C-alpha cells in the first residue's frame, strides 16, 4: 500500500477532528497538559470502492494494517501519542472512516504577565507530511471537533475548543507539510487569591505603617524589620512551586514595590531617630506626620500605575 | 471475529460487574485515585451455544483472540488501563462469561470546601462504542458488584462501592455509546485535625491576646507580630503541598479570620499606645479592657456563622 | 492449553516459594514497597510424562506458551508484576519446576502509632484462581521461601521473610480463590532520633523554661514566643515529607504536648506580670516559683504517662 | 539484512541531518534537556536498485523491515530515544533516504560559574558501530540540519543549532566508531533576577547598615540579628531547588560576602558597645562613624572584583 | 535452542566485559545511579564452529532468535535492564562474540558517616544462573573493561571502573549461580561546602558569643535566641534533601554539638543574670569571663575529637 492515486492533479484531504474526552494535569511551570481525546479521520481512497451488491456488505472494516492510512502527528508534543484505533469503516465509493482514542503531554508556552487574572490559549497541532506520489493535506469539520461537558481544569474556566479552519502549508526538508492549529480558551479561576494572598500581604504592610504613629525606635524597628520577616514568611507559604519566571509579572512588579516600600519605611524610621537625637525634633515629627499620608498614597497610586500598564 | 448477531434487531446487552481489590494512592492535587479491580463482562453469542452431550463439557473456555469480545473502555481514566484476562467460559446457551484483572488511574473531581470533614464520590465510567453490525448497550450484574473487605485508603471511611444501573446512552462521532457510572463513596477521617493542625494555631492566636493584659507597648508589639510569625511559620509547616483550591474552603475562611484577627489586635495595641502617649488614658484603658472580652467573643461568634454557612 | 486432570476429585497444588533478591523504595507515605525477587512454581501434569529412553532426554525444557501454567497474581499490588521466566523443567513423570524473576510494588498499611520505636509486617499476598474443570490450591515449601543476605531496608533492620503455610482458600465470583500469607518483618532503626529530633527539641522547651528565673516581662515575653518560633521552625526542618497521619502517634503526642506547654508557659508569664503590676508582687513570686519546679515535673510525668499508654 | 557490499574497499557513509521541531524541559539540576526532532539519514545500497521504466515509479517506498538501515544511537542519552519512521524512499541508482521523528532525554553537562549571566552549548552526539563486512561513516547533510523558528526554552535565547561536520572516527571494542557533534548554544534571560532576587536581597543587607546611625546596643542587635534572620528567610524563598553545585559560582560568592557583612556588622556593634560600656565613647563613636562609609564602600569593591574574577 | 555441549564436563565459561559510555543521576536519598554501557558477552559453541575453507566467511553474523545465548541478569537493578543488541559474531572455532548497549538504574548502598569528605564503591553485579544439560561461570575479559573519558557525575571524582574477577559461584533455588562484581569508584567534590555551609552556620553561632562581652538580659536573650532561630532557618536553606540518615554522620555531629552549644550560652546566660539579681556580681562576672574562653576552647577541642573519631 502506497497513497490513493489522484484524478486530476489534486492533494489529497484529510479531514480531521479532535474531540476532547479528558483534560488533565496543567502544568504551568513545565508550560505543559496532559489530554485524552478521539481523534478522527476522513478521506477517499477509490482503490477500496466496491459494489455492496455483489460484496453482499453496505460496509467493509478493515484493520490498520490491511490499507493504506496517513501519518498524522501532533507537533507539540513531548513525545509520539499513545494510540488505540477505535474504528476503521469504508463504504462502496472508497471512504474510510477512521477514529482512535489516544492520550498524550502537549507542550504549550503560557504568560504569566497578568497573572492572577490570565487567560491562556492552548495549542494543538495537527502535521501530516506529503509523499513523492501525492500531496496530503489537512482539513477540519467543525462539527467534529469539540469536547466532553464534563472537562475540567482546576483553578480555570475552559471556554472552548476550536481549530483554525485554514492549515499552514509549507516546505520542509523537500516535502509539503499541512498543519492545523487546535485551540483550547482557558481563563483562570482567580477567587480565593483576594482572601488568601493578597489581604494577608497588604495587612502585613499596613502593620509596619504604625510605625509612623510611634517615636518608640526600639519599637520601630520591632515593627519594620519583624514584618518585612513576616512578609518573606508569608511569601514562602504561598510560593507558586514553579522555578522563578524570566519576565516581569503584574503579582511580580507589586511584590517588588512592597519590598521597596519596606527598604523606605526602615529609611523612614531610621531618619526619624536620628533627627530626634540629633536634637531636630520639629523635622523628625513633620517626617512622620507627613509619612502618615505619603506611604498609602504612593502605594495606592503606584498601584493604579501598574494596574494600568500592565492591563 | 465479528459481534454476535440479533435474534430480531435488539442491542447486544453487555452485563457488566467491577469487584475491587485494593484502592490506593487517592491524590488530593491530582483529583485522582489508583484502583486494583476484576471486570467481569457477560453477553449471548449463539454462534458459541453448542450441545453439551456430543461435546461432553458442561462449560467450554476459549482464548480472548479465538472469541470476539466487547471492547470496554474507561472514560476518565489518565491511558488505558493494565489489564489481564483471567477467565473465559461459555455455557451451552452460547453465554459468554469473560473476566479481567486490572489497574487504572482514574481521574475524578474533588470538593475541598468542607475540608477535614468532606464526603466524597468517586467515580469510574465503563463505556462501550457500538459496531458497524450492531448497537452494544452496558448493564450493571449486581451479583458481580461488589470490594474486598480489606481495602483501604489512609485517612478515609470507605462507605460504599455501587454502580447507577441504568445506563447513559448517547452518540458520540456518529455512533451510539451507552456508559456506565461506579461510584466509590469515602468520608475523610481525620481524628487528628484538632489536635494537631487546630489547637496549636489557637494558642498563637491566644498568646496575641495577652496583649490586652499590657500597657508595655514594646512588649505589645513582640507579642502581636512575633506571633503572627510564629501563625504564619506553623501555616508552613502544617500546608497540605497541594496548589490553593480555586474556591473558598471552610478550613481557608477560618485562616483568613485568624489573619484578619491579628491585624485588628495590632490596630488596638497602636490605638491604645496612641491615647496614653496623646494625653488620654481613660480612653486607652477602656478599650483594652474591652478587647478582653470583645476579641474571644467575635471570634467565637464569627466561628459559629462560618460552621453554619459552610455545614 | 487446560488444567491437568484429576486422578480421583482432588483440587490442583501449586508449590510456591519467594526469594527476596532486592527490597527497596520502602515508602511510609504512600505505605507501599518495591520487591525484586524469584516466584518457585511447582505442579505436576501427567499430560506432560515419558518415557526418558524413547526420549533420549532426562528433562526437557519448554517455552511458558507450550504448556498448561496455573495463573498467579498478587493481591496487594499497585498493578501486575513485571516477570521474566527463569526457567521451565520438565521430568518424566509430568513434574513442572517453573521459575520466574519479578518486580512489583506492594501495598501493605503501616501502623505509625509507637514511631520511630515501631515494627512493620510487610504483607505479599499470592493467589490463584481456580478453574471450570479442577480446583486449583497453593501450597508454601518453607526451604524455598528466603531472602538474599545483602538485602536491604535503609532505617529498617529486617528480622524475617516467611510464609504462613495454610492458606486462605475462599468463594469469590462463583469460584475458588486459594490465597497465601508472605510476610517480611521489619524493625525501625531509631538511633539518630534521639540527637537530630529529640534532644534539640527539649532544649528549646527548656529554654522557654528559664522566664521563671526573671521578672523582666520583656524579655520573658522574647524568650516564650521566640523559643515557640525557634519550635515551629525546628518541627518545619525535621519535618517527615509525608501527610500528617489521621490516627494520633507516639510522637504526635509529645508535640502536642510540647504545644500545650509553650501556651502555658505564656499564661504563667501573663499572670505573673500582671499580679506584679496590679499591686500583688507576693502572688507572682511564689507562682514563677512553683513554676520552676511544677513545669520539669509536670512534663516527665505527662511523658512517663504517655510513654506507658503507647507501649 | 546484511549491509550494503562495498564496490572497492571503501566505508559505508551514512550522511545525517538533525531538524529540531521543540526543545523543552531543559533541567538545570539533572544537566538534561528533552528534544523532539527530525533525524535524516542518507546512504546507497545497491541491492535496492531498480530501472523507473520496469517498475513505473520514480521512487520505492519500503517499510523498515523490508530493507537494511544502519543502527545509528545517540551517545549522551538516559534510554534510546522514542523514534517513529515517518518515510524511507529508494531512488533507482539505490540511494535511501530515511526520515524518522525521535524524542529523547540528552546529557549534557552545564557550566553555572557566571549564573545568570552564562551561556551553555547543548550537545547531542550520534555514533554509529562499524559491522564485521564493511566501515561505516558518518557525515553530516547541512541542508537537513536546521530548527523550527517556534523552537523555545523560556528563560533560554536560543542563539543557533548546528553540527561539527568533521566526525571522530575511532576504534572501541575491536571496531570503528563514527561520531558526530550536533551543538544547540543557548543563552540565559537574566533579566527578572535583578527585581526578583539581587535588589530584595541588598534592602535587606543595606537595613542592616542603619545600626551605624544607632548607639542603642538593643536595637543595633535587633537590627543586625532580625536582618540575617531575613536574608536566610529570602534565601529560602528565593532558593534554585538543585542540589548545590560542587563549586563556587558567581551569584554563590556574592551570597557568602552578604553572610560575612552580617558577621562583620554584629563585630563592629559589639565592639562600640564594648567601648561604650569601658568608658571610651571617643573610639566607639569614631569606629561607628568610619563604619557609616566603610561598609558601602568595601561591599562595592568587593563586588567589583568580584565581578572582574568572574567575567 | 539448547546449551552447548561440554568437551568433557567442564562448565560454560561466559567472559563478561562493561564499558561505561554514561553515568548519571546519582541519588543520595535513592541509594540508586542510572548507567549507560555496553556489555559483551563471549563463550564457545562447538555447533556453530565452521571451516573457513569450505565456508568463505571471516565471521557469522547471528540474529539473537536463531543461536543460544547465556540470560546474563543483574542482580542489584530495580527492574531489568533495557538492552539493544548491537552485534553477534561467530568466528571458526565456535566462539560467539556478543554486544548490547544498556541502561539501568542500579541499586547500591552508600555510607554517609565521613559526609562531605566520602567516598563510595558504586557495584554492578553480574549474574547467570547454570541450565539442566550444563552449569555456568562468568569471567571477565579485561580487554573489554572500561570507561568513556567524558563519564562525569556531578560533584563526584570517578576514580575507577574495575571488575572482581574471580566470581563468586553459589547456589540458588537449586541451581549453580555464578556471581561478577563491577565497581565504580568515586570521591566526592567537598569544596563549595566550606563557604556555601560551615562557614555561614559557624558565623551564627560566633554571633551568639558576643552575649559574653554584654551584661544586658534582654539584648542577650535576643543574642542567643534569635541567632538560634537563624541556626535552624540556614539549616531548612542548606538541609540534605534526603530523609534522616539512621546513623550518626559527621556532619550531623557537628550540628547536634551546635544546638548543644546554644543550650549552654543560654544556661550561662541565665545564670549570669540570677547571679547579678541575686546580689552576687563577683560571680556573674566571672562566669562572663571565663565563658568568653571556655566557649571557642570547648568547640575547637570537641571539634578535632570529632574530627578524629570520624576520620
Ligand atoms: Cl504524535
Ligand atoms: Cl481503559
Ligand atoms: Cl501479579
Ligand atoms: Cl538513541
Ligand atoms: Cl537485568
Amino acid at each position: 500500500v502506497s497513497p490513493p492515486p489522484p484524478i486530476a492533479d489534486e492533494p489529497l484531504t484529510v479531514n480531521t477532528g479532535i474531540y476532547l474526552i479528558e483534560s488533565y494535569s496543567l502544568d504551568d511551570c513545565a508550560e505543559t497538559f496532559k489530554v485524552n481525546a478521539f481523534l478522527s479521520l476522513s478521506w477517499k481512497d477509490r482503490r477500496l470502492a466496491f459494489d455492496p451488491v455483489r460484496s453482499g456488505v453496505r460496509v467493509k472494516t478493515y484493520e490498520p494494517e490491511a490499507i493504506w492510512i496517513p501519518e498524522i502527528r501532533f507537533v507539540n508534543v513531548e513525545n509520539a501519542r499513545d494510540a488505540d484505533v477505535v474504528d476503521i469503516s469504508v463504504s462502496p465509493d472508497g471512504t474510510v472512516q477512521y477514529l482512535e482514542r489516544f492520550s498524550a503531554r502537549v507542550l504549550s508556552p503560557l504568560d504569566f504577565r497578568r497573572y492572577p487574572f490570565d487567560s491562556q490559549t492552548l495549542h494543538i497541532y495537527l502535521i501530516v507530511r506529503s509523499v513523492d506520489t501525492r500531496n496530503i493535506v489537512l482539513a477540519v469539520d467543525l462539527e467534529k471537533v469539540g469536547k466532553n461537558d464534563d472537562v475540567f481544569l482546576t483553578g480555570w474556566d475552559i471556554e472552548s475548543f476550536t481549530a483554525v479552519v485554514k492549515p499552514a502549508n509549507f516546505a520542509l526538508e523537500d516535502r509539503l507539510e499541512s498543519k492545523l492549529d487546535y485551540q483550547l480558551r482557558i481563563s483562570r479561576q482567580y477567587f480565593s487569591y483576594i482572601p488568601n494572598i493578597i489581604l494577608p500581604m497588604l495587612f502585613i504592610l499596613f502593620i509596619s505603617w504604625t510605625a509612623f504613629w510611634s517615636t518608640s525606635y526600639e519599637a520601630n524597628v520591632t515593627l519594620v524589620v519583624s514584618t518585612l520577616i513576616a512578609h518573606i514568611a508569608f511569601n514562602i507559604l504561598v510560593e507558586t512551586n514553579c522555578p522563578k519566571t524570566p519576565y516581569m509579572t503584574y503579582t511580580g512588579a507589586i511584590i517588588f514595590m512592597i519590598y521597596l516600600f519596606y527598604f523606605v519605611a526602615v529609611i523612614e524610621v531610621t531618619v526619624q531617630h536620628y533627627l530626634k537625637v540629633e536634637s531636630q525634633p520639629a523635622r523628625a515629627a513633620s517626617i512622620t506626620r507627613a509619612s502618615r499620608i505619603a506611604f498609602p498614597v504612593v502605594f495606592l497610586l503606584a498601584n493604579i500605575i501598574l494596574a494600568f500598564l500592565f492591563f
